[PDB]
């Protein structure tokens, strides 16, 4: 046994933050650079594809959409899980 | 005056890391969540636009391209600057 005094009321992003700030500074740095480079890649791709306006619309078609908000919310979770798996990996 | 004993040989990403890990944990957390949500947005957009293959090609057309590598490298710098400006802002 053990003393049960947090399954209910959980926040995925807060754990991602704890893990990023408590893991080896070498690993958290590498993971953060990975995410930064991916972002730069995605941004640059949208531009070369000249979908910049397309994306601004899409990003602006989110406030009113619903299945899409829930969607990027699930994507954030996947990213956090990949993040944590990489830090665990290395 | 002052003692001059780092203009030459500088690394943009190392400063971004110092700033992320030395700033208020409240501000670095907010900035990191911003980047994570943007990434989730960009990923989700590429998918709804069904450009997933298009992006994998593009991301794979980088190893051989050159003006594009230098390009995402400049984009990383812009992102780091925006990052630092937000932490300074709030």
């Amino acid at each position: 046994m053990r003393d049960y005094s947090e399954i209910f009321e959980g926040n995925p992003l807060d754990k991602w933050n704890d893990i990023i700030f408590h893991a080896s500074k070498k690993l958290s740095k590498k993971e953060l650079e990975r995410l930064l480079e991916l972002l730069a890649l995605l941004e640059t791709f949208i531009e070369k594809e000249d979908l910049e306006e397309k994306f601004e619309s899409f990003a602006k078609a989110l406030r009113i959409d619903e299945e899409l908000q829930q969607k990027i919310e699930s994507r954030k979770t996947d990213i956090v899980i990949q993040s944590m798996a990489n830090i665990l990996s290395g």
